[PDB]
């Protein structure tokens, strides 16, 4: 008979993740002739990213995708993939190659089994970038005594103190009017995001700090996943592989446009020096410590590994 899997995740209609999961269907329908069936559960509708991961976890639900910093509910060890400047973009490549096929991918696949998890997606999601309402941003002392919105993402907070910054946690939903409002003088987040949500409307200046990276976790229960025959297994694995392929590269294009639309819509967007990087990584690195004890050190080295 057919088996039919369901797929939790919080992101919308048209969402550079969301269409990754689409993806992700279409292969497992193609490759299983119609025999195994993805049936996609968008935009929260089984709940919020955290409480579909814990049924993902529990076994009432087959798989769902959680954001690499809500991850870190689950365990802490997800942490290192948002410690600053822990990547960059330059290096994208190796780092998907080392999650994929790696010593990296297989440290990762150990942490989700100690929590009840197989990996079968690592969507790619982006890096942060720092933009204000008013205040002129160009270097890292500019940066200094911003009032910048928040997540609750203690190495979030901790990045934007350790520049200078005074960070106000403050949900997604309130951070429009607060930017509007004055409450806040800025925030950090992807030109995708920024873009689609049109906080472009408010903004006026970004700068290219890249100062946190993040993912969206697709995960299976690995019970359920264990209980699979092996070409099922072998369906979902290669599916989630091939659609990983076409995700990070509809994601970089998105990126790209978004980027383009910030300049379009009179955004200043501000290419830092290599002098001005230097400064920004050097003033977040001592972030890394406040957070290395629930961080293994093997970890931490192996995602290094992959800037080189």
């Amino acid at each position: 008979k057919r088996i039919n899997i369901r797929l939790a995740h919080p992101m919308a209609p048209g969402n550079n993740v969301t269409v990754g999961y689409e993806k992700f269907k279409e292969l497992v329908a193609e490759k299983s002739n119609g025999r195994v069936r993805i049936q996609l559960f968008g935009n929260c509708m089984l709940g919020s990213d955290r409480v579909t991961m814990e049924a993902a976890q529990r076994g009432t639900l087959e798989m769902a995708s959680s954001s690499s910093p809500n991850m870190a509910n689950f365990s802490k060890q997800w942490m290192v993939f948002d410690l600053p400047y822990i990547t960059s973009p330059e290096h994208q490549q190796k780092l998907y190659k080392a999650i994929d096929d790696g010593e990296l991918g297989k440290k990762l696949d150990e942490i989700a089994a100690s929590i009840g998890l197989k990996p079968i997606m690592y969507s790619e999601y982006g890096y942060r970038n720092f933009v204000t309402t008013k205040k002129p941003i160009k270097t890292a002392d500019d940066l200094k005594n911003l009032k910048v919105r928040t997540t609750d993402s203690p190495i979030e907070v901790a990045v934007a103190a350790a520049l200078g910054m005074a960070p106000t946690p403050i949900s997604w939903g309130e951070t429009y009017t607060a930017l509007q409002q004055g409450t806040v003088d800025g925030e950090g987040n992807t030109f995708s995001l920024l873009n689609d949500a049109k906080h472009t409307e408010v903004l006026k200046y970004a700068i290219d700090s890249a100062h946190n990276y993040s993912m969206h976790l697709l995960m299976m229960n690995k019970a359920y996943y264990d209980s699979l025959p092996a070409n099922v297994q072998q369906i979902l694995t290669e599916a989630g592989r091939e659609a990983l392929t076409y995700q990070r590269s509809i994601t970089s294009e998105l990126e790209k446009k978004a980027e383009d639309a910030f300049i379009e819509q009179g955004i200043t967007v501000t290419r830092l020096s290599p002098e001005e990087r230097a400064k920004l990584v050097e003033r977040t690195r001592p972030v890394w410590d406040k957070f290395k004890d629930d961080i293994p050190a093997e970890l931490i080295k192996l995602v290094q590994e992959t800037q080189q």
